[PDB]
């Protein structure tokens, strides 16, 4: 319906400029006839999820790259895609005028946008908070008599989550994760640095901490918000490092295993929130398969664990096959879910690089690899940040798919937004990854899925400078003859019989 | 010979204060007696005590049994890097303070280092950018020369280190970047590799640069044990990599070694210098070794695999070192650089950190238990900010120099390193050591070239662990490993 208003900030590609009266959007889906396909294309040169259509041919003659669909080779079912409602993201969004806020929320959550169906919600403060706090800061309040949600929840996160669900196309799943417990429950008495819960699983400290999760879920339920899942701790391995600068709570895999079995698992199961899923790990995949083996070989722990949450930061050091692949081989019934990702955190990195095609490609390469290795969903970090990549109470400034410019009542949709949308918009919950084989070695990243209705979706990413002529074969429909231009991402859709 | 002058900076343990006139220093018992060197978080610094080895042991307590006929790798040694930053910090002290610092590391009154890693020109731990051949398009390397960093700082200091050492010291050289006129991006840093392809003028000139370097240091009466093919070759593959780098995929390194580096070094008067591959994060193994070592032309020139160790990464060594040794048992593994943190993010100095000490010793034990022949620390000395560094990529070091007080601080990392370096001479062999029951201790047993035993025991837990060490030739060693302690046991076997 409305095209991208491009703006170059001097980096490799453009951003799309939005404000109080204008934002780029899509028209409702059309249903292209059997024997034809739809293509959505984004390019470094500036195209942003542009729609084209073409024929599917009965025949193909050539020696070129062929990608063959194998619809009978079934893999994982998709849960979804989304991002995090941090204090920083909520503050930024709400500092825009109300019409600009609605266009930003529609961009992410509506069918006119990219159809997010996951919101990650931190349990109290984390680095993208402007201050440190927990829900139970009165010291030694073991009964949690003074447990309460501050304005960060009641005035910022909760109102925005309600507005996102009201605008959403699809049912939205909320995921909760804690960074720190109250300081009086920790060995170091501080929100950050090396420290774990005091004592041992089954004791007063571990029982209070598990009850805090029920109190959190109760408080959100009083605000008409229900969670799909909770993680056992955000980055539990971070709390084992001396000088760790952000809110954390250290758990070795044995400690996580025992806390789940003795405290979190039974406390959750014996509450009105027993249907809420529990995800373990919520950390780097380099900790796999070892962390899954420690937790999931204990049946008292394994019985409470629905899935394994992974963060992307060490993916370049942890081959997918040895980590995700081996974890799936060992525990095929325990889903793998990517729960956090952001660019810009390395020591020399510019926090925000308005229009970076490289940062968009990093997102789509990650999503594809994860989908090729049994992962059921992918979650971005901050839904929005300012042009400095904040605010943040610890000067850790990073990038985000949407950058809010408060002084201009304007927001910018980065290449990451569109790279993520090439998946989120076209792969609804319940879609299933299917086989897709290449005829020869190639430089493309591709994945194929089938929608619940039987229609096909193929995402093709080209991270090379060269155009790659390509054919996609559906054994029941035919050959989709195409070209994957250098530095492009395409999403192909087509009806099947 | 002189005890630790402790000082706290608000961290878990103390540093040892040294100055122009004072520094803590050191001084084998008869068969039937053992020596114990203990360091504790509470303040003990490689304290010597002795005790009996008894013929009999009755009990159900933890038993570590020495397996002398189970022989593993032989040790090359231990040391650290003489970066520009290390040399500037050391030379900032008055000459008597510099000598106590150098004796701390290299003398027998110190911790007996026998390895010095020498960067070939600038890196991040430099105060400026430079190479040895910055005059453009000098393919014959006629304008190749060593600057002040080598001739006034590094070379005189290495000479002073070798004078103080009783053990032969091995030098190891590594380049960060080539001259920029040999690079695809024409820059010291960023994503860029050598121009063209192996066998050509660019690759030939770069191979010749290694020989010119070895020739230059040979004129300064310095010979090298080994060179690495490139410091962290994966770095120059990253867009916007912030400091000195030269990118190589494993395929490119394989072909440059096979076509240029290997033949050039073999045809030169430095043909005896060993060539080490990878010189990057151990997490890149086994993939990197599989690519290079499966090519016979590359395999004939590669002596070993140099690995880096960033201590914040929690990963199983069996997957990297273990699998690499299983695939290439005749290719030695050597740790060429280790330091705190996670490479790509930021850190600060923690004066007196016992946690960082424990990271070092836990890492050395892991390496030795997984066939690694040596362990090289990064910068030998840093200032209190963990510099100087031209891109602010600060990190901790075992020795911190405070110019304003003409003082230097010896960190727990120094002593954790010393529990190995001082007691494990070159030629020592790792031997089997078996635990009777599952435990919280990190332990390694080695045999000195003379047959004597050395056992290092690290206790990372808060609890005191009683234990017995069984040697079938001498008897039993009855001891206690206190919480947050590191011990080195020594005893004659005959
Ligand atoms: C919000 O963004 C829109 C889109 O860029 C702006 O609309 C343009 O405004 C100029 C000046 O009035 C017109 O000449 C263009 O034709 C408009 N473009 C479109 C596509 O309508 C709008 O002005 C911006 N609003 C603010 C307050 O900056
Ligand atoms: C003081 O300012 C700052 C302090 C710290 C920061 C800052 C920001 N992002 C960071 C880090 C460390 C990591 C890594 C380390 C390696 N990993 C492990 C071992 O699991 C994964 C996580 N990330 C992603 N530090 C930024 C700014
Ligand atoms: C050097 O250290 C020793 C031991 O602590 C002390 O006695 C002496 O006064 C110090 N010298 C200076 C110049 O500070
Ligand atoms: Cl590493």
């Amino acid at each position: 319906a409305r095209p991208c208003i491009p703006k170059s900030f001097g980096y490799s590609s453009v951003v799309c400029v939005c404000n109080a009266t204008y934002c780029d959007s899509f028209d409702p889906p059309t249903f292209p006839a059997l024997g034809t396909f739809s293509r959505y294309e984004s390019t470094r040169s500036g195209r942003r999820m542009e729609l084209s259509m073409g024929p599917i041919q009965a025949n193909h003659t050539g020696t070129g790259l062929l990608l063959t669909l194998q619809p009978e080779q079934k893999f994982q079912k998709v849960k979804g895609f989304g991002g995090a409602m941090t204090d920083a993201a909520a503050l930024n969004i709400l500092a825009l005028s109300p019409p600009a806020q609605n266009l930003l929320l529609k961009s992410y959550f509506s069918e006119e946008g990219i159809g997010y169906n996951i919101i990650r919600v931190p349990m109290a403060s984390c680095d993208f908070s402007i201050r440190t706090y927990t829900y139970a800061d009165t010291p030694d309040d073991f009964q949690l008599h003074n447990f309460s949600l501050p304005e960060e929840d009641t005035k910022l996160k909760i109102p925005l989550i309600h507005r996102a669900l009201q605008l959403a196309q699809r049912p939205v799943s909320l995921l909760a994760s804690p960074w720190t417990s109250p300081t009086w429950l920790k060995t170091n008495g501080a929100v950050n640095g090396k420290g774990s819960l005091k004592g041992q699983p089954g004791d007063i400290y571990h029982q209070t901490w598990a009850r805090y999760f029920v109190k959190f879920l109760d408080a959100y339920a009083e605000h008409k918000l229900q969670f799909w899942a909770v993680t056992a701790e955000n980055e539990p391995s971070a709390g084992l490092l001396s000088g760790y600068p952000f809110q954390c709570l250290g758990f070795t895999p044995e400690h996580q295993r025992d806390f789940i079995a003795r405290d979190l698992g039974p406390t959750l199961a014996n509450s009105t929130h027993h249907n809420v899923r529990l995800l373990m790990l919520d950390d780097q995949r380099l900790l796999l398969p070892h962390w899954a083996k420690v937790v999931l070989t204990d049946p008292e722990a394994a019985k409470y664990v629905h899935g394994i949450a992974v963060h992307w930061y060490l993916d370049f050091l942890a081959p997918a096959k040895a980590t995700l692949g081996e974890t799936h081989r060992l525990f095929p019934n325990t889903m793998l879910f990517a729960s956090e990702a952001c660019v810009g955190s390395k020591f020399w990195e510019q926090s925000v690089r308005l229009g970076s095609w490289d940062r968009g490609m990093q997102y789509s390469h990650s999503i594809i690899t994860n989908l090729l290795y049994h992962v059921v969903g992918w979650t971005d970090w901050n839904l929005a940040l300012n042009p400095e990549g904040g605010p943040n109470w610890v000067r850790n400034f990073v990038d985000s798919p949407i950058i809010v410019d408060i002084t201009k009542d304007t927001f910018y949709k980065q290449p990451m937004f569109y790279h993520l949308g090439h998946f989120s918009k076209f792969i609804p919950e319940g879609s299933q990854r299917v086989g897709l084989v290449a005829s020869q070695k190639n430089d493309l990243d591709a994945v194929a899925l089938m929608h619940p209705d039987g229609s096909a979706v193929v995402v093709v990413l080209n991270r090379s400078s060269k155009d790659v002529p390509l054919t996609i074969k559906d054994p029941a429909v035919g050959f989709l003859e195409t070209i994957s231009p250098g530095y492009s991402i395409h999403t192909y859709l087509w009806h099947r019989q």
